């Protein structure tokens, strides 16, 4: 079926260009030590970028007395006893903000799409309290979810993640949301030392929920969701503050809660900014969406491509990257690595060579059929001539 693209619908259209580093979407600052202003000031090259806003709050704020105490566990409750709540209008967020405004912790999860976008978007939200569970439509709300800021920044609530690493820098890139109050169950399960740290592993053991492999994999963008698909992203915060209570008695137990909250707190911190921007040394505190070695020589290898191609190589790359920035797209839905491939081992150099590649072509492919073409030819003739 067709799927119209979200962003076509956005309020503030989107800006694949990386002229400046990434500037916050904040304009409100709940729960401050330190003024937003103060905040919001820009940072020299040593590159120049945004500093967290939130960055003060989440060193010197401190955690709800109830995370520190041995607390017997309250279990999930009985799938049945409620359907999940769809939040797709103003009003409806607007009411699950107060009852969230009630809690003393709640479990967040995100589902996050990267074939049809550039970056990528924030295509649901999932929120569970002790009572029930939310599924946020973050496509229509997108300008909306920064109210939530009241509580995702309160640090007497309580912030459940299973690996919150990146949905905190997807959080702030899209719906500028924060966190402090952070409490992450890959980290819990680590220090803890269990076999595995999947969220899977834990549903399985901790809820015995089994979870289908492949519907991450899934367009979470098409509305309505499919049942298969309601159930397993309300199944992804549904179990989770339970297995939050157990996991943080036994840290209570074993010594090692404190630890679990410092890299909660360093996830928490992590800031989202464009690759151009990236930091000039590797760090765990910073992500940014490309920062390697010049992937097409694997490529050259791997494909066992004439060593006299890397810039035919590069080329398309640049061209790939240019246009899936142009028309908003990822880099494979507008040519897969593998059709790459074929164009540089093939070297098609008319309209009909390039589409009729035994691999097929995508329709980036098909249009720029002849750009292509003489892309190749100039590399063909440039290869004997230089």
């Amino acid at each position: 079926k067709r799927v119209e693209k979200p962003q076509l619908k956005f309020k503030s259209p989107i800006d694949n260009s990386e002229s400046h580093p990434f500037i916050p979407l904040l304009k409100e600052k709940p729960n401050a030590l330190k003024p937003l202003s103060e905040s919001l000031r820009l940072v020299d090259d040593d590159p120049s970028h945004y500093p967290h806003p939130y960055e003060y709050e989440i060193d010197h704020q401190e955690y709800s007395p109830e995370i520190l105490q041995i607390r017997e566990e309250i279990p999930s409750k009985s799938w049945d006893d409620s359907v999940p709540i769809w939040v797709d209008t103003s009003t409806e967020l607007e009411s699950m903000l107060e009852d969230l405004k009630n809690t003393k912790e709640i479990a967040v999860d995100l589902e996050h799409h990267d074939y049809r976008s550039y970056y990528g978007i924030v295509c649901l939200m999932q929120i569970s309290t002790r009572e029930r569970d939310y599924l946020v439509d973050t496509l229509k709300l997108r300008e909306n979810l920064h109210i939530l800021n009241e509580v995702f920044t309160n640090p007497s609530i309580v912030k459940v993640f299973h690996g919150a690493f990146m949905n905190i820098i997807w959080l702030q890139r899209d719906l500028g949301l924060y966190v402090v109050g952070l409490f992450d169950t890959y980290h819990a399960s680590k220090a803890i030392g269990l076999p595995r740290h999947s969220l899977a592993y834990l549903l399985e053991n901790f809820a015995n929920f089994k979870t289908s492999k492949k519907y991450q994999l899934a367009d979470w963008r098409i509305r309505p969701l499919s049942k298969p698909m309601t159930a397993y992203a309300r199944a992804d915060t549904h179990f989770l503050l339970n297995i939050y209570d157990q996991l943080r008695n036994k840290l209570i137990e074993s010594n090692k809660l404190a630890g679990v909250l410092y890299e909660s707190r360093n996830v928490a911190k992590r800031r989202f900014e464009y690759s151009k921007y990236r930091p000039l040394t590797p760090s765990s505190e910073v992500y940014s969406p490309i920062e390697k070695e010049s992937p097409w020589k694997i490529l050259m290898y791997q494909y066992n491509i004439p060593p006299e191609r890397e810039v035919l190589v590069r080329e398309l790359y640049q061209w790939r990257d240019l246009i899936a920035r142009r028309d908003d797209e990822s880099p494979r839905f507008v040519m897969p690595n593998q059709l790459l491939a074929a164009l540089v081992a093939y070297t098609p150099t008319d309209v009909i060579g390039v589409v009729s590649l035994t691999n097929g072509v995508t329709e980036h492919v098909r249009q720029n059929a002849k750009l292509l073409a003489n892309l190749i030819r100039d590399a063909l003739r440039n290869i004997k001539n230089t």
